[PDB]
């Protein structure tokens, strides 16, 4: 445990919480800390100059930024016990094929639902919906995207979870009945405990999110 | 024996990169063009949910988005040339600056070739900021991959070949504010694997400027 380990965050990031994720389920300890990032420290701006954003590993007193790139480095080095990724190489690119889809599409679809109005809302809306299908038939049966185990992709796609009350509510829409297999998947996720510690509750976040439209609109 | 084929068209900077690091590792196969306005069966069958090139297509299955074929080439091919570090913290680095080269260049580029008003002079305010930090970030080492060609090299040099095109529409000189970076370019160049990747600059030019005006784009 003598490793040095700290991750600077902000509690409703679905990017934070990847590596959130990602820690627990290696069983790593380490220093959490909270950024206002209306306020960026400068400690945060010191070790992300190019980015500055969330979330920051720090290990042993070096930044990795980018938040799967953050999980890959965690599942190299801490590469004893509970592989994130798969060894065969092309199964690994077809996991950093997903994950990546993730990254393309979930957050942007989503902050375009909860920000902007009319037809741009309503095709944002289609687009959320056939991402989460394509995501939800690569799924299949399986218990986790990454088969038995939580996997890259689970990591990288279940903190979007907790914005879909949020989604939901501001884009007059309806997850469960045009995915029902997708949030059974987030459910299953839920129960395993580097998830439930991990991930904010949904009405926290739609507090946060309601904060923020009313600090901007429309309404 | 394996059965390499790539789905490529010419021009594009993301197919590029896969046809330099598969020169890098030497491994012979197939080329394929794309007429990416009147897509293939294959390609679509390849690649259902992005419907885009590179595709590379191994012993007959596809692997899509050119920076994780260029690590699933890296991975598989692993038996020499190291296109990424070994070392967990500088193979981080390297992937996070070939993302970097992913969310600016090709946007940027774009904006600068299409967009008309300070939202242009925006974009090639931005897109020099990101030279300079690319720039910044390379030695000089002889590459980005230190004495060899390695993942950032291979990610970003293909834009080179749309240099010309974006400093003639963009009204824009890029070896005046980063003349080491046009220097590491013509490095690279100099390399093989490279060379037979990469146009010309007026081949690129020539095609965005038949592209320029068939979109509204005056
Ligand atoms: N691509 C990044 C995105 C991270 C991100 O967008 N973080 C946000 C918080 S949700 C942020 O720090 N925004 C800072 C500023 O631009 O306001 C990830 O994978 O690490
Ligand atoms: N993220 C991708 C981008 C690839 C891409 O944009 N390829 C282009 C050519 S420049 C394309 O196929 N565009 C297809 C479009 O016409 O639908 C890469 O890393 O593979």
């Amino acid at each position: 445990m003598s490793d040095e380990v700290v991750l600077l965050d902000f509690w409703p990031s679905p990017f934070g919480m990847r590596v959130r994720i990602a820690l627990a389920e290696k069983g790593i300890k380490y220093e959490y800390k909270e950024e206002d990032l209306r306020n960026k420290s400068p400690l945060l701006l010191q070790m992300n100059p190019v980015h500055k954003k969330i979330p920051v590993l720090i290990h042993n007193g070096k930044p990795i930024c980018e938040s799967l790139i953050a999980v890959q480095y965690i599942e190299e080095v801490w590469n004893d016990r509970n592989p994130l990724l798969p060894s065969d190489p092309y199964q690994r690119a077809q996991t950093r094929f997903w994950a990546d889809y993730v990254d393309k599409k979930i957050y942007d679809l989503g902050r375009k639902i909860w920000t902007s109005k009319g037809e741009e809302k309503e095709a944002a809306k289609k687009e959320f919906i056939e991402a989460l299908k394509l995501l939800e038939e690569q799924l299949g049966d399986k218990t986790y995207f990454g088969g038995d185990n939580l996997g890259f992709v689970d990591i990288a796609l279940v903190p979007f979870y907790t914005w879909f009350k949020a989604y939901e509510t501001f884009g007059t829409l309806n997850i469960e009945s045009e995915c029902p297999k997708f949030i059974a998947w987030a459910k299953r996720c839920l129960q395993k405990e580097s998830v439930a510690k991990s991930l904010p509750d949904q009405q926290k976040v739609y507090e946060f999110i309601m904060d923020l439209r009313k600090k901007l609109g429309i309404e």
